[PDB]
């Protein structure tokens, strides 16, 4: 009875947001999609699929490991991580399964079916699916309709209420095309909202996929790569993703900032300030490519360097307060200082 | 609810913001595009253009604007092959693929993965007069339904692609006949002066006439693409007329302005002209080259000079510029630069 | 039984014929040739294999497409059309029956023998056979004879049920030609007989080609072309397909003035009329070597762009109705036609566009 309470007063679409930021359609999609499993409106007899497509960097496995440890307490049990990159061989469907009879290796039984029946509500992500061969997908069409195993013993193994997840980057930089079109059309069109000052209706910048680029670009592009349409019709949810955009990575950066900031201050009591031409040179040092990785390992080694090397020379000392401030010679057009809050407000320099 | 776009700045301003004296083709282009996004054009067969002008006109511009005006600087949405070097029957591999059994057979075909990237994408086909004609007989399949095959067999679709191909097909009867209409034109507009009756002269555009499209351009056509079905299928041939003397005058303000543009986003200098610099450069265009002869013979009597002068030192920041006519050479031909200072004395440089 | 009665009650011309128009002696052939098929009247050891011969933009790709969409309601699945502008050259057989073993494709296999493998009772549609190398279309040799082909594996299949229609515009130029010359000499004993008052035979415009036209020139430049004297054997049927006459055309201008009132009112609820002159104007500028597809062209920038532009300045609101009318100016009888909303109480208001 307390699940009704824990779920109202703490709903999920919140805690998502505040893990992983952008992405609100995709988080909007698969808070609705979760939301409609535990109210009584699902189906038992089919397993609940979600098809995460998109780009790299943005953030697929980390906003399903935030889903699985909201429906689950723990990350080691309930949490399987299977890597489709390892399975690219014709045997390999032995490790999704077991020995054939009458041959060795049967004695040490089946891992995917020993995961699943030792942990039934289990959340299982398949990584990069993309380079799986086609007959380890088959042997994972039994699972997709019916969600029941037999391993070589003649075991059997039920997987319904376990959840599934497969990480794909097939079409990536299509989907990314249609979002940058029509979030260039948006620009276009609110550059003539501000010309003609209709700010009496609100504008959202939270632009979804549209509902005939999917049809005319990669349903035929899927049908053509996974080869069957029972795989696409056999789906529960797709969840497609979008690049970046811009005040969402200066959000990014504060976030980044924010829990480097964070770990300072819980281990050794340190308290970080930052400014905004920080984040713009931060932005300038970020690739779209591949995503938010550039941004958290640009910002890991931008200031954590010269924490570190501060540390080291011991130029740090505990309780105190720092800034980041761009240097004023690389003001003009990049070089980034830090600068001591002293108790009479003096901004030391450092000399290491 | 981008259809109010399409009220406020349609493509016929977009085309005539980079592209100057063709409004016969823009309007003709502008129709067909306003014809297919309203949702009024089958979705069966694409849409087919094939521009033809002399050399330097603005059909390959003319492309890239309209590629620029669907996809929005995106690089995908524009797929451009030059057709030049397809130039052998074996360069028809080129599109598809090699068959099962050969080399670069996983790798597939160009066309085929540029187009199931992007099955809406614009593809320009540049020089279609300069690939051989059995190359161009692939192109049946893909102009009347947009269905192509790969190496490996796979169909991609085409359904609502946008072809535009460029050629140089009867480029001189093209340029002869315009100048001899606008001649006549001018003749029958003064002859009509004469009794002041001839301040109407003509509409902007010259209009071809279809005597003349059928009985003169289609030979041609038909002679080098050896093909009536391939001249079956191309849903749009629109002619490019060339430049008379008044959109001359602009196509040197045009240059002048994108050179005077060149300073003062990293000089501080500005250009300024008069209008006998603008009929002096008028003066050295060639009919057979195009706006391109113009192009580059600009900087020849204007930023030559001008980039003597950044090697002798003779500009820094924040001066003002004149180019005039030299007064010896007042035979019209040398043009020389001159600084105005602040207290309005001229220094010639 | 049922099939029987549903062919007794309407045969195959009828539907094409709704389907696509004219060409009266290239669907009774092509009808007769399927109904000897359908009532068990033919080799079962051969397949029933057509070469479509005619001008360009005269239908004989949409024919044979109406005739598989006749075969199978399914026409994803029992409609093989291979186009032949990919087979320019020798090696390109490779992709019709696969790789040889060791090679980078051979466990994907011939592309055509597993959709052939598929269903073996499927239309196979090679488009503008004209095109592809003349070696390519050695191996329609044994596709022809006893409706069998090897696959790269090893594993023959047979097509003995199948039907294989080639279409190309060999000889266009000379049919089209030849068919103008046979208009002329009909309109001419037409004339003569109204001049000579002979009018009570009903004399339809049902042009055949004779015999010595085939031999003496259709031949030698099918042997020159196809280079074989025995791939031309193989072919059971030379389908011939004639120019339109103006009637064929203008009623090829009604049906796609037809398509565009159809979409119209199917999309945004507008009526569309016309009158004959609007027929003429989109009739006159015709081209004989685009054939329908030029009067397509005539109907797409005459008319349909000047709907889109009254659409686009929003003056076309739900349920009204538009007559196309031809200028007085041009009474030059490229002209232009007009579009005139009539409105509840039967007024012609003209619309600027
Ligand atoms: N949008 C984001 N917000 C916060 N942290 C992020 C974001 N994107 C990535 N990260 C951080 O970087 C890590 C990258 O993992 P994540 O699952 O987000 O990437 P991914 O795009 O799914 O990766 P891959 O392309 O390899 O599948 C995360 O664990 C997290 O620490
Ligand atoms: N309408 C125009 N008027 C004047 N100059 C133009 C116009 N369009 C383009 N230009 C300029 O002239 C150059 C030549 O144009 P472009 O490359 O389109 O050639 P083109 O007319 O298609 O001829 P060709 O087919 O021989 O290449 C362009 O690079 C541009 O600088
Ligand atoms: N006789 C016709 N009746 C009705 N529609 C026709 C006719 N001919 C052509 N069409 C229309 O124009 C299109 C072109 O026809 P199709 O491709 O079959 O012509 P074709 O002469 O066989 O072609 P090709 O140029 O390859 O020889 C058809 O899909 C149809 O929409
Ligand atoms: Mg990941
Ligand atoms: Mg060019
Ligand atoms: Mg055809």
């Amino acid at each position: 009875k307390r699940e009704a309470e824990e779920r109202r007063r703490f709903p999920l679409e919140q805690r998502l947001k505040e893990h992983i930021i952008g992405q609100e359609s995709a988080i909007a999609t698969v808070g609705a999609a979760i939301r409609r499993k535990e109210n009584g409106w699902y189906d038992e007899e089919h397993p609940l699929v979600f098809l995460f497509l998109g780009s790299s960097g943005i953030g697929k496995t980390e906003l399903a490991k935030q889903t699985a440890k909201y429906m689950h307490k723990d990350a080691k049990k309930g949490f399987i991580r299977l890597d489709m990159s390892e399975f690219q061989e014709r045997h390999e469907v032995a490790k999704f399964i077991g020995s054939p009879p009458g041959y060795v290796g049967h004695e040490e039984g089946g891992q995917l079916t020993k995961k699943l029946k030792q942990c039934p509500n289990a959340v299982v992500l398949f990584d990069q699916v993309d380079k799986a061969h086609p007959d380890v997908l088959t042997i994972m069409l039994q699972l997709f309709d019916e969600g029941r195993l037999t391993d070589g013993k003649g075991k059997t193994i039920d997987c319904k209420d376990a959840i599934f997840i497969m990480t794909s980057n097939v079409a990536s930089d299509e989907i990314a095309q249609h979002a940058l079109q029509l979030r260039q059309e948006a620009l276009e069109m609110s550059r003539n909202r501000i010309a003609e000052n209709l700010g009496d209706v609100q504008i959202s910048d939270k632009i979804t996929i549209s509902k005939n680029f999917k049809e005319n670009v990669i349903r035929p592009i899927l049908k053509a790569h996974f080869r069957r349409d029972e795989f696409l019709g056999r789906i529960n949810e797709i969840v497609y993703f979008l690049p970046f955009c811009h005040s969402e990575l200066i959000q990014l950066v504060n976030k980044e900032l924010n829990f480097w900031a964070k770990r300072a201050k819980q281990r050794h009591n340190i308290t970080l300030l930052w400014d905004r031409e920080v984040a713009d040179v931060l932005v300038d040092g970020y690739n779209v490519h591949y995503g938010a990785r550039s941004i958290k390992h640009e910002v890991e080694r931008r200031v954590v360097n010269q924490l570190a090397a501060a540390y080291e020379q011991d130029l740090l000392p505990g309780g105190c307060t720092l800034r980041i401030t761009v240097e004023d010679s690389d003001k003009q057009l990049p070089k980034l200082r830090l600068e001591i809050i002293d108790k009479d407000s003096k901004t030391r320099r450092l000399d290491i």
